[PDB]
């Protein structure tokens, strides 16, 4: 008996957990010295890079558009 | 033939995996000294900032309250 | 026409390259000269408690013991 | 009423999301200089190890060939 709603429970607790601990190491590791004046690695330009990316994704799989 | 049940068994093997590895990078990076004196990433702070992100998302989809 | 095929390659695709990417972050985190002498985050360490942790949350799932 | 169509779109921001960080804190540790000189984190060895991870749970699932 595989209980589906405890496994999606989990599963989204991890995903969620994850990210918004990734998102705090993303600013923290733009902050190091080692990458100063690296512009690939400036703050701005990676977070536009990954709403691009993010934005994409979801385009194609949940369209603004329903009826294209 | 898709086998969910092991396709599942990936998953949920990655995301605990991935899970349980931020939180101990999420601590390393916490004491990272270009980041000593920020507020925003005292480690007590993130966790606060987590706990909150993950709960609103759990209760949106898994409500204490069955019954609304 | 939701097409959960591709989803479920995207989910994959994304879920395995983050896991492979953060056990590396992870071995490289563990030799941050800042936690040498941490045992909390010497390496050996950190992948036995994600190995219990993952282990055990496979186990509730996907228990080895198919008719308890 | 379960919304699988809300929580398959938070699902795929999250680890789209982390999957485009992680690339990126990736990159970064890759420049860490605690790991120069260090052949198993040079950043080509790393993507080739990450792809090669990548690919073969893909071919498992979603494999080239529809009639094996």
């Amino acid at each position: 008996a595989f209980n589906q709603t405890e496994f999606n429970k989990l599963l989204l607790e991890c995903v969620v957990k994850t990210q918004s601990s990734v998102a705090k190491i993303l600013g923290i590791e733009s902050l190091s010295p080692h990458v100063s004046g690296n512009s690939k690695f400036e703050y701005a330009n990676m977070v536009e890079d990954i709403r691009e990316k993010v934005s994409s994704e979801m385009e194609r799989f949940f369209p603004k558009n329903d009826d294209e």
